[PDB]
Formats: structure tokens, sequence, C-alpha cells
């Protein structure tokens, strides 16, 4: 069942039915022209005459938007803005402790980007160099992604739930010269030791590149520190000068690094450039979420994510709004927070993830109590699937059945919304992801690469090039080839499957490689089978995901310790908190499955499907040794 779109948006909406077919046609039949138009909604230093350019052909994979044409992305977030909106807040920061909070204007943020502008150039950090960014859900996160951007650096933000051992692989891979973080995360009541990690991962001996860490105090902790190449945030920002000339950046100028979970190996920098991206980021966020000047919009992912990075800072900046950022979660102190914090700041659109509300449907009432929620005209959710009941109760209980929910299905691969509703345009139905997004030309194949016609389902790839497509994977441009554009020749693949019903509308059902979602969090299962081996008292490790009511996936690994090694309580722990140090919290398993049953062929093929099978609670429905399914079923059920 549809719902329609309601009269409220049909009378204020962006885009009706009638102009997203137009958009969509023009778009796909005419992408110069229509990209050409659309990407005057940012400020260009000099205007581009090329617009689309771009080719997935094997072996010359080259994606170019805008190319000739300069900007600078922090002025288009905040130069640009100040004149007749300087006083407009840019960002209210909401604290994990409700008692703290900021309004941040334009004209505030402005001048603190241009005092960290100089003080990274003071450091002797340059255009093309990676920052890494370690950092909790505070403004000055924002004002470092910025700063690094206004410079032409290339910042790559960490998130702080990272371990050490996490933390030093990113700064070795990206051969990062600075770290930025804080002495201490605030997140429910409780502290992240986010220095002490950097100072752990530090003394990795293969870091190599880091020169200076700059220390936000945060908390004013007790914390160690390291004469020289430790400086704190405030004793350079308090010297810096408040006046920064923007430079002109290319539009194919990196812009940043997002180490991303892929099916093989370890996270892969994905890497953005400047023009395409932004244009994207600013078009998909005015247009779906319907944005009109005075809206107070709220997403709740974390800066260390894409979401983040498109949808909390670059996307909303870029059109003037006014954006929250809450330091907490959605359910602390109370599962009521998050729509106490809608009330508090009379929020109008929230952008939120599966995960916080299966949580807080989990409670009922309990979300909503006390609680008013009136100022909200749209919803939005991302990062998983959402089941049809939970995709239900947030459109009644959070929006109080007046607010379209749009269903973003995208990647950190994407840049921004790839398939969506726009809620004057698009007609919803609960748990799907509805139409593409101008630009997008989504297909479904069979394994063999045979696109598949009509109401069908498959493998989810995308036929042509788009702005906010990301333009390599740092330093293995060959890799990004291999890995996206290789199993289905001139197309980009997903990597996740979806059906296509009647109407057109896509229903994308999660990933068909061996990439976990837990909690929200895209995981590779082989990174965790490397983390679980590299412990010494295992020898063998095949990790699946099993569905979980809260986590989505949860991460069940099966585990065959080396020859002498026997089982206990005491080793479930030890092995959950290995985990836990080379990855961290969001990576720890929730099953450890103790075998020497691994299902192998006669050649040494892990058998995945039956692991998979089994894990799920299955009983029924070229192995070297046939009588190990047996014994792994014994087993699951002990
Ligand atoms: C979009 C921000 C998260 O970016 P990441 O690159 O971390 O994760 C991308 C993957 O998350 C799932 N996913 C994301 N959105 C949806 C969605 N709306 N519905 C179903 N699955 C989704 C899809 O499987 C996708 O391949």
């Amino acid at each position: 069942h549809k719902h329609a779109i309601p009269a409220n948006i049909a009378d204020r909406c962006l885009i009706n039915p009638e102009q997203y077919e137009t958009k969509y046609k023009q778009s796909i039949n005419d992408p110069d022209t229509f990209w050409g138009e659309q990407g005057k909604i940012l400020d260009w230093i000099t205007p581009y005459q090329k617009v689309k350019n771009t080719s997935f052909a094997p072996g010359n994979v080259s994606i170019k938007w805008y190319e000739d044409g300069t900007l600078n992305l922090a002025a288009n977030c905040l130069d640009r803005h100040l004149q007749e909106n300087g006083d407009r807040t840019a960002i209210i920061w909401e604290g994990d402790d409700t008692s703290q909070s900021k309004h941040i204007s334009y004209r505030e943020l402005h001048r603190d980007v241009c005092r960290f502008a100089n003080t990274l150039l003071d450091l002797g950090i340059k255009k093309g160099d990676v920052v890494a960014i370690y950092m909790p859900m505070v403004p000055e996160a924002a004002v470092a992604m910025l700063a690094c951007a206004r410079i032409g650096a290339v910042h790559s933000v960490i998130f702080g739930g990272f371990s050490p051992e996490a933390v030093a692989g990113r700064i070795i891979d990206s051969s990062s010269r600075l770290v930025i973080t804080a002495d201490e995360g605030v997140r429910a009541g409780a502290s992240i030791p986010l220095k002490k990690n950097v100072d752990d991962a530090l003394k990795n001996p293969n870091v190599t590149s880091v020169e200076h860490v700059i220390v936000l105090k945060r908390t004013g902790s007790d914390i160690d520190w390291q004469e020289g190449r430790d400086l704190w945030w405030r004793d350079l920002i308090e010297k810096a000068s408040p006046e920064h000339q923007p430079e002109a950046m290319n539009a194919e100028d990196p812009l940043f690094i997002l180490y991303t979970s892929g099916s093989t190996g370890k996270p892969k920098g994905v890497l953005h450039t400047t023009g395409g991206y932004l244009v994207y980021a600013a078009t998909t966020f005015k247009y779906v979420f319907d944005y009109h000047p005075g809206d107070i919009y709220w997403c709740t992912a974390d800066v260390g994510w894409v979401t983040g990075h498109s949808y909390l800072l670059y996307g909303p900046l870029a059109c003037g709004a006014t954006t929250l950022m809450f330091e907490g979660v959605p359910n602390w102190p109370t599962p009521a927070r998050m729509c106490q914090v809608v009330d508090k700041h009379q929020v109008n659109i929230l952008y939120t993830a599966p995960t916080a509300i299966r949580a807080l449907m989990a409670e009922g009432d309990k979300a909503i109590e006390g609680t008013d929620r009136s100022s909200l005209r749209i919803l939005g959710s991302v990062g998983e699937p959402i089941n049809p009941e939970a995709w239900e109760w947030y459109w009644k209980k959070i929006g109080k059945e007046k607010c379209p929910v749009v269903d973003t299905w995208w990647q950190t691969e994407t840049g921004g919304f790839m398939i969506t509703p726009l809620p004057g345009a698009i007609e919803l139905k609960a748990g799907s992801a509805t139409r593409p997004f101008f630009g997008v030309q989504p297909a479904l194949v069979d394994n063999e690469g045979h696109p598949q016609e009509g109401a069908t389902e498959g493998n989810l790839v995308i036929t042509d090039s788009w702005p906010g497509q990301a333009r390599t994977l740092f330093g293995d441009h060959e890799r990004f080839e291999q890995t996206y554009f290789s199993t289905f020749k001139n197309m980009y693949f997903s990597g996740d499957g979806a059906r296509r019903d009647e109407d057109g509308y896509y229903w994308i059902t999660g990933r068909v490689d061996d990439v976990l979602n837990v909690s929200g969090h895209r995981l590779g299962t082989a990174e965790i089978e490397s983390a679980l081996v590299a412990h010494p008292k295992i020898a063998e490790a095949a990790v699946v995901g099993i569905p979980h009511a809260i986590k989505g996936q949860a991460i069940y690994a099966y585990v065959t310790l080396n020859h002498g090694e026997e089982p206990s309580p005491e080793l479930y722990a030890e092995v959950r908190n290995w985990v836990r140090k080379e990855i961290g919290p969001l990576a720890t398993p929730d099953v450890l499955h103790w075998t020497d049953s691994l299902p192998k062929t006669r050649s040494g093929k892990i058998m995945r499907r039956i692991l998979r099978k089994i894990a799920a609670g299955d009983t029924s429905n070229t192995l070297a040794d046939p009588g190990v399914v047996e014994k792994l079923l014994e087993e699951k059920q002990a």
C-alpha cells in the first residue's frame, strides 16, 4: 500500500511528481545541460565549461565532473553566507549533558575555520597533505574538517570508536602528517579515551608520518603528554589570525578520504574530490529533505561516517541551513532523548538510522513520553534496510502520521543519495527506497551479468556516472577498478541485492558480498577473520552474519583453535576483548562457535553458505568430509 503525499507538503514542495519526471528525464537524456545548470547551486571561482566526462570501461575507469572549474568548498559552506546570513546559526550543538549547548552562527564558524586554516598552514600542512581527524561529536570536529577543505588539505576522519590498532592502520595507509583529537569524548554519561588511543596508535613502529597531534581539552582529564609533538587546540587557535583568503581548488582536487570496509582485505580509503561531490551533496540535501530557509535540520550520524560528511556538514552548510550536531545517543539518559532534542531545538527535519529507530521502538511510548514533536515536517532513514513495521512505527510515533519518511539508499562510494523518495513527488511504500535520484541509472543483473527486466530481483548496479561518485581508492586506482568495475563490465557494482516491483520501486535487501551490517556499521567478514586469527590461540576463523532484532545483523564467528588448545568461558571473553582491541567494540563477535569442523572443499575452499545457514538456525536444506555438517549442527544446538 502507498502513502499519499499530504497537502501541507504538496503546498510547499520544491519538486512535485511532474517536476521529478521532467528533471529525471533530462538528467539521463542530457546530463551536460542538466548538471551544467544544477552545478550553479555552488559559487565557482573560475566557471566550468565541461560537465560530464566519465567512463566505466575496462582498463579505462575515469570519472571527471566540472573538471575545468575551480572553487572552494569552505567558501561555499561559509563565506558566501556571511553578508546576508552571518547571524544565522550554522551549527546547533547539543551536549550529551543537555545543560550544555551552543548556537554557532555562520560568522562565528567562519572565524574559527579561518583561525584553524592558518593554524594548519603555520604547522606546515600543505595542499594535498592528509590530516587524520579522530574526534568526538563536538563543533571543533567540523571546524577541523572545513579548515582542511579550505586550504585543500585532505582530511581522513576516523570514527572515535575505533581501537588504537584500527587508528594506526588508517594513519599508515594515508601517511597522515597530523592527528587532530580530544583528551576524551563524552557519550551516554561515559568517557571515551581518545588521546590515549592516539598515544597507543603512534607507538606502532610502522607509523612514520605523524609530526604533531593537536588535542582539544574537552573534559580536562589527566592525560599523558609528549612535549614537542602534542599541541593544545586552544593554545594554537588563540594565536592564529582570524583572516584567511580562500584559494581556488580544481573541481577534481582530492577533498577527503574515508576508510571503508570491503568484501576482501582491510578497509580502503574511498576518495572524493571537490566539485561534483559538493554539487551532489547540496542538490540531494535540498531536494530530498525539501529544505526551505529557516528549517532546522538534524542528522544523527557521526561525523566519522559518510552520512556525517555529506548530510551533517557539507550538504546542509552549502545550502545555508542550520544543522544540529548532537554529542550523545538518542536514548540517554532516557529513550525519550531524541524527541526531547527535537522539541528543545524545534527540529523540522530528522534523519536517523533504523538501528536507532528499532532501539526506540523496543521502548514503545517511553520514546515519546512528555514530548510534543509538532515541529517535525520530514523524517528520513539511512544505512540499513528498514522493515515495514519499524517504518510504520517511526512514521506514526515520531512523525505523528504527518511526515513523509525518506528512506535514502546510497554508499560511501556514491557521495550522496542514489535511490530515494522526494517527499512532494513520490508516494511512499514502507521499506522501499522507491526511485533513482536525478542522474542515477540503476539496473538489476543476475550473477552472470544479464540485465533483468520488469518486476524482478538481482545484483544492483549503476550503469553510468553521477557527480558525487567516488573517484578512486587512495593510492590504488587499479584496485578501485577491480573492486567496483570488474564483476559486471562497464558497470558500477554496489555489492547490494535489490528487488524492483511493478511500479519500478526498488527494495534493497542487503549486501550480496561478504560485508556485514551491524547496528548500521559496514564491516568486512574477512577483516574480523584476520583479527581473530591474529590471536595466538586461534588457527582458523569463519565469520558470518545472522539476523538480529536490535543490531540488524550480529557477528557469528566459527573458530578453530591451534592443536592442543581447549575452549573455556575465560577464552570467550578473552577473544571478544581481543577483537575489541584489534578493531573496536563495533566489531565484537556476538557468538563464538568453537569448532574443528569448518566445511572445506577438497581444494580448501570454505563453504560459506552452509555456515550462514546453520548460524541462522536452519536444520534443513564437494565437501572433503561431509560429516562436518552434522557436527556443526550439534555444536550450534549446544
Ligand atoms: C549510506 C551511508 C552508509 O554508507 P556505507 O558505505 O557505510 O554503507 C553502504 C551500505 O549500507 C547499506 N544501506 C545504506 N542505506 C541503505 C538503505 N536505505 N536501505 C538498505 N540498505 C542500505 C547498503 O547495504 C549499502 O551498500
